[PDB]
């Protein structure tokens, strides 16, 4: 049978003679049918074995329809009714070159091939089809083995799913990477390994991977590529193949294996045991040939590369990281011109630098190039959305709104996102938290100090903020942090909550595990979710050798392995420990005894329950000794500030009066010895609230009123 | 051995267990192969299974039986319940010299059950080769992989490689890791060579 | 001093360090404890010496790459 691809033309050639309803099928017909248009999508134009063999079809595009319009017109049924064995031989005559060029069926060349006599301009000036001269010539150029089956695609499956940068690179489409140079170099090195050509990326994507692969191919097109693979080039797959599929995917593989290291493929995350398939090219890469390039993320890697280990033996992973904050500045400087000229605008460095500078911090997820630029275009958008919408004079993007607004366009509290020198939070936080919490100047000092140390990087950049805090319940410990992060992270929720009393034995499981049940996670599940965080650990003497040991890393390095195994940075985060041990020994501050004394009195107790090294891990440890009823009542209006916060504000507009009496009554009844003022909240929750709450609809209070009990 | 022709190569993979089979395959064309073993040659099935697609692997048992033990088979780390069980009905026909191999792992699993299919199998465990082993292959393959990479090396390095390599190798079979580090060393500065300075 | 310079003067700041036995006796004397040795002094230095700079860092009256002993 004829090749479908051939027959696709052939019937379309029968269709060709049908459209003008030709009387007969005659040599010069399909010269039009071979060609939809001059596109190499019609190979008989340029990619034809003749244009390369003998007769170029460019102007020779001219004459084909000239005949088929000058054929004597016919009617529908006699159209394509005849093979007209003069042409009808081409049916058989196409089987002649399948001999000398070694083919079986009758292909696009063959249907073409047979035509080489009269299908033409045959004259004194003959623009025609040379007989053996173009094809056997270029039927090796084309192909070199053509024959497979009537079925199949064009008779170059490459350009289907092979998308090449070097094209775009020599085109200059893509954006030059920054700083991945040695990373490129590293890979390229690996790319020079006969054992593992395969470099492999791990990390979080959006990170420059195929751009790395650009710099890769960039080094090809500028011949920064060293000798071996200079002749080689780049490809990268399209998953776009969508009959069955992998078989197709197999096609190029042979082809590229035939292609003889003049190109290289690039795949990104998708390296797959297919669910319902198997290993394709996994053998053909196991074929010990065919330079290829890998990448993925962690457990994906864990999954596939280990379940073989010859993937391991084929793949050498080189894991890039989210770059040092300053890098993207360059790629920003790279893309500064870009999107502003996309968005018809300008950029100030002030925001430009700032973008990452913050989005590093307060953006949870994305990548130094990514996350920043994400802001940018979006920042770029609104300002242009303003400009290209009406309130322009802004063209450059200046820090504040372009950042903080746009930042707060994620979050809020921009003025903080605006103001902080990141140092200033040091200097004034004491008084700041002093406004939040009274006394415990130690905590005021040390925690600040410690965190004043936690940044400025005086010690290991990987190293946590290690806090065991003590006192009574209701002592503002939780608040402290909640303030701290609230101060620091502009939020409380960085706080993360594990009572050490929760789980006695296996919690190591319940934080994380290589999961069999499968736990999505716990700790990191929050913290890997929340990279800037605070860690509350509670009754740590009831933290068990289960957990307190993995505290060691948790006390180390501020970077924590996962159950899936990944290490997760806590050095950006805080950790908080508490105990009831010397809450007795707080009976010292009952007599207001020397705390350092009773510290020692307490210190042993925790020192008893734990390992000094585990303790020497701690930046510092502090007790809350109970503090003045002054301090107690000093809480109150403050405790009431957080009352009125919304209340007189976003609804009531309720002016507020207070009887020192009740305030004292509160100051009397608000503080509990054991419980601190933790009642006071719930206290105020009642009489203050409800009498207020009651009078509300009772309308003696209206807006702007003030009545205390 | 007429009694147990089938070996079981035991050991952790990456050690050269089919590099064994390499020179073995060579001894076939080197013609040191014993009279018992002369007429046979090397087949080694690297199993790609891709209606049952396996019975192919079973149908070939006749194709070698066609040749009538005119070859040998070698399977490397795949020794497991197949379809059903791997191999034997041709071997269990009494026929079919095969080169068996495994880690103790796959040795710990199915062949623990019967043990009388290992009735064909002497289990031989490879040990991570000595320094000269690495050295000598390096000695042989230093010029190889420097010409594979089109470069040159100091044999001074070459032996010195194995030294710390063997010393501080946390994991692998040294020559690999060596050849790795070698190729690493090779390609690394070769890539540094082929790419300007 | 090593584990000081390892970070400031090495892996981050490139900030020089100087001391005197004046301050070091103002340390080691207190810095040494009988049973635990100077293991106290390590976690001692952690602020009043360290954070004295973490103070001075943004207090900045004198800057990085300098050194001033107390
Ligand atoms: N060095 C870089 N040069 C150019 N673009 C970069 C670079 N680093 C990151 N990018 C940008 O961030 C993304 C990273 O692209 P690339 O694929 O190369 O890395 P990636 O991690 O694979 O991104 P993706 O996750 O979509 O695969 C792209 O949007 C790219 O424009
Ligand atoms: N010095 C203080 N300054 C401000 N608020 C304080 C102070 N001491 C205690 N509080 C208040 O005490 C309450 C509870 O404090 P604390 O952190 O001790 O509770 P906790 O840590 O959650 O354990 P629990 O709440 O059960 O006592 C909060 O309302 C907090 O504001
Ligand atoms: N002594 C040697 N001489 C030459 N090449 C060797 C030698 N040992 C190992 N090799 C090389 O090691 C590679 C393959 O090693 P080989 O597969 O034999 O290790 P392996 O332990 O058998 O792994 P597996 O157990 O899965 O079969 C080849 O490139 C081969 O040339």
């Amino acid at each position: 049978q004829f090749t479908e691809r051939a027959l696709t033309i052939l019937t379309l050639a029968q269709k060709l003679a049908s459209d003008h309803q030709h009387p007969q099928l005659q040599p010069i017909h399909i010269l039009a049918a071979f060609i939809e248009t001059p596109e190499d999508g019609s190979v008989p134009y340029l990619q034809n074995l003749i244009e390369k063999g003998r007769y170029d079809y460019d102007l020779f595009k001219k004459v084909v329809n000239r005949n088929l319009v000058r054929i004597p017109q016919q009617q529908p049924a006699p159209a394509e009714i005849t093979p007209s064995y003069a042409l009808g031989k081409v049916l058989q005559d196409a089987a002649k070159i399948q001999k000398q060029q070694k083919d079986s069926f009758i292909a696009q060349d063959h249907i073409l091939f047979a035509l080489f006599n009269d299908s033409s301009i045959q004259q004194i000036f003959k623009e025609a089809q040379v007989d053996i001269e173009a094809i056997k010539q270029q039927a090796l150029e084309l192909r070199g083995n053509t024959r497979i089956d009537s079925r199949g695609a064009d008779t170059e499956y490459l350009s289907k799913y092979a998308i090449d940068m070097t094209e775009q690179a020599r085109q200059g489409k893509l954006d030059p990477v920054i700083g991945r140079e040695e990373e490129i170099r590293s890979t390229i090195r690996v790319l020079a390994r006969r054992i593992k050509s395969n470099p492999c990326l791990i990390g979080e994507p959006g990170i420059g991977k195929t751009a790395i692969i650009e710099g890769v191919a960039q080094r090809i097109i500028d011949d920064d590529v060293p000798t071996i693979l200079q002749g080689a080039k780049l490809f990268s797959l399209d998953l776009a193949a969508l009959g069955d599929f992998e078989e197709r995917f197999k096609g190029v593989l042979k082809e590229i294996e035939e292609s003889k290291t003049l190109i290289v493929l690039f795949i990104d995350e998708i390296h797959m045991l297919m669910g319902n398939a198997a290993n394709i090219l996994k053998p053909a890469l196991s074929r010990g040939q065919l330079k290829v390039i890998g990448a993925t993320t962690n457990n994906e890697y864990r999954s596939i590369v280990e379940k073989d280990g010859a993937f391991e033996r084929r793949f050498q992973k080189i894991e890039v990281a989210e770059p040092s904050v300053r890098q993207t500045v360059a790629i920003l400087r790279g893309l500064q011109p870009k999107y502003e000229i996309h968005h018809g605008v300008r950029i100030l460095d002030s925001a430009l630098v700032t973008a990452a500078q913050l989005a590093k911090r307060y953006l949870p997820y994305r990548r130094l190039p990514d996350s920043a630029l994400d802001l940018v275009d979006i920042s770029c958008a609104g300002v242009a959305v303003a400009r290209d919408s009406k309130p322009s004079m802004i063209q450059n993007v200046v820090d504040s709104d372009t950042i903080s607004e746009t930042a707060a366009r994620l979050t809020g509290i921009p003025v903080k996102k605006l103001s902080e020198s990141e140092n200033e939070k040091l200097i004034h936080m004491e008084r700041d938290l002093s406004s939040e919490v009274v006394g415990q100047m130690d905590a005021i000092k040390a925690v600040s100090n410690a965190v004043r140390l936690s940044r400025s990087g005086l010690a290991n950049p990987r190293q946590p903020a290690s806090f065991l805090f003590l006192g009574l319940s209701g002592s503002g410990k939780t608040e402290l942090a909640k303030k701290v992060a609230g101060f620091l992270f502009n939020d409380e929720d960085m706080m993360i909550r594990v009572d050490c009393s929760e789980l006695s034995e296996k919690y190591a499981v319940s934080k994380l595990l290589g999961t069999t049940y499968d736990e999505g996670g716990f700790l990191t599940n929050q913290l890997q979710y929340k990279p800037y965080s605070v860690l509350l650990f509670d009754e740590v003497e009831k933290a068990h050798p289960d957990v307190l040991t993995v505290m060691l890393q948790m006390l180390d390095d501020g970077r924590i392995t996962s159950g899936q195994g990944k290490t997760i940075d806590c050095s950006n985060c805080i950790v908080i420990m508490t105990s009831n041990l010397g809450a007795e020994f707080i009976n010292s501050q009952q007599g207001s005894k020397i705390q350092e004394s009773t510290k020692n009195l307490v210190m042993g107790a925790v020192r008893q329950h734990f390992r000094p090294e585990f303790l020497n891990r701690i930046s510092s440890i502090v007790i809350f000794n109970k503090l003045s009823r002054k301090a107690i009542h000093k809480i109150v209006d403050i405790r009431l500030k957080e009352i009125e916060e919304r209340f007189e504000q976003n609804d009531k507009h309720y002016k507020l009066n207070l009887t020192q009496e009740a305030k004292d009554f509160l100051a009397k009844y608000g503080y509990s010895d054991d419980m601190g003022a933790r009642p006071l909240n719930r206290l105020i929750q009642n009489e203050i609230l409800n009498k207020l709450a009651l009078r509300i609809l009772k309308n003696e209070i209206k807006d702007k009123e003030t009545v205390n009990v």
